[PDB]
Formats: structure tokens, sequence, C-alpha cells
């Protein structure tokens, strides 16, 4: 309960000045069996926000791991595609990056025109969503490309997940034999490299434990992160917490998001 009590603290906190939707979930998970730890409102819907760039370069590995696609593939793309916070990207355009560069920048950096390159790879954020169907995840669903999908409009299904199906498919891409290992290690380690979520479950980490993880930031308080975590240099849990419609700051918002990181962490066993 302890962790469960301060995430509903947490959520009065980001929530009691908010007079629009606003909620936090969470849910924590065994990587090894996929058994449900402890959870707070698993299946409501928050916005993914950058978290879904580790599903999409999910799908691109997918791709790879069907000869569809190569790590080394070089696309070089216009500035017209350039689009807001894109600190890779926008340094390659006479070069071009690797889809192997682009994921990389997807994950490690947010870049979002990364993100977009490698959607148009797919097919589309509807085509990212037929993978995730394919896959089990019968719930996220990707329907913008960046930025718009960090739009947040309260109780607006696009681009969303629920926390216990955004763990369950990191769980299945991480550690499943739904991507080959030599992917699933590839995936792991973009997310273990995650250069851009300092403040929240990172500053509550103990050294020596292991971290793989992918924040997302969006419009209307939206906050969140996905991670894959563990003591000794091993991951072992995956944790996922979403938070939308708070009016409070992001400095707020990321300390909340640590403090229930201080919780998980202090209440292991
Ligand atoms: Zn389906």
């Amino acid at each position: 309960p302890e962790t469960l009590v301060k995430v509903k603290d947490a959520e009065d906190q980001l929530c009691r000045t908010s007079h629009r939707p606003c909620r936090v979930g969470y849910i924590e998970l065994d990587l090894n069996s996929g058994k449900i730890l402890e959870s707070f409102r698993p299946e409501e819907r928050f916005p993914m926000m950058s978290t879904f760039k580790v599903l999409l370069c999910g799908a691109v590995l997918s791709r790879i791991d069907a000869g569809q696609e190569q790590l080394g593939r070089r696309i070089h793309y216009s500035q017209n595609d350039l689009v807001k916070y894109s600190p890779v990207t926008e340094k390659h355009l006479t070069d071009g990056m690797t889809v192997r560069e682009l994921c990389s920048a997807a994950i490690t950096m947010s870049d979002n025109t990364a993100a977009n390159l490698l959607l148009t790879t797919i097919g589309g954020p509807k085509e990212l969503t037929a993978f995730l169907h394919n896959m089990g995840d019968h719930v996220t669903r990707l329907d913008r490309w960046e930025p718009e999908l960090n739009e947040a409009i309260p109780n607006d299904e696009r681009d969303t997940t629920m926390p216990v199906a955004m763990a369950t498919t990191l769980r299945k891409l991480l550690t499943g034999e739904l991507l080959t290992l030599a992917s699933r290690q590839q995936l792991i380690d973009w997310m273990e490299a995650d250069k851009v979520a300092g403040p929240l479950l990172r500053s509550a980490l103990p050294a020596g434990w292991f971290i793989a993880d992918k924040s997302g930031a969006g419009r209307r308080g939206s906050r969140g992160i996905i991670a894959a975590l563990g003591p000794d240099g091993k991951p072992s849990r995956i944790v996922v917490i979403y938070t939308t419609g708070s009016r409070k700051k992001t400095d707020e918002r990321n300390r909340q998001i640590a403090e229930i990181g201080a919780s998980l962490i202090k209440h292991w066993g």
C-alpha cells in the first residue's frame, strides 16, 4: 500500500487545483513473470507523449527482424520535415541519419523529427497501432504525428495508452520472442542511454541500479515515464507512471513522479 498511498497523494496534490479531468496512473510489473505487483488506475487512458517512441522503434525492429528494414539504412530528409524539439536531426541535414541513429535520437534524446521519420518508414501512426494490435495490445493507439499527438485534450482517446497495456507491451518488447534477441537488446540499450529523463525516476535511483526508460511531456499537464529497472545492474520490474490534466508546473510534476519513484525503490522488497 505505501507506494499506492504515495501515488494517490501525488494525484491529490497535482489535481486539487485542476478544475478539469486530472489523474495519475501507475503500474509495477514483475519483468520475468508479467505479474502485476501493484497498480493505480491501471485501465484508464493517458496520453503517451514521447513514451510512444519506444513502441515505434519496436515496430521498426520488427521490420528489421523480418528483413524489411535495415539498422544501417540511411534516410536523407528535408528541412521541411523538421519539427519542434529536434536536437539531433537538425544537425544531420547534410549527411542524413541511419535507422539506428534515428531510433537512438527518438529514444535517448526524444527527437521529434526522428520519430516522424521512423513513422514514415512504417506507414504512419495507424500502422504503429496495427503493429500493436497484432502483438496483443488492443488498447494503445497512435493517431497523430509529432507534435500534435501531445494535445492531451481532456478525455480524448487519440494517442493514448493505459498503464497496464503499456507495461505489458513494454514487457513483451523487452523480453518476449516478439522481437529477436538482437532487437530486444538494442531496444533496451536505447532506453538505458536515455539522456532526457533525469528529473524523474533516475533522480530517485540508487547507484548501481539498472534503468532503461523513456519519458514524455505534453500539453495540459501531461507527463509520464515507462521504465525497466532493478538493483545490482539488471532490470527486474517494469514501472509505468502517467499523469494528465494538472495545472501544476513542470518542476512540481517532475518532483511528484520522482517521489513515486523514491517510494517504489524504498518499498521494493
Ligand atoms: Zn485489436
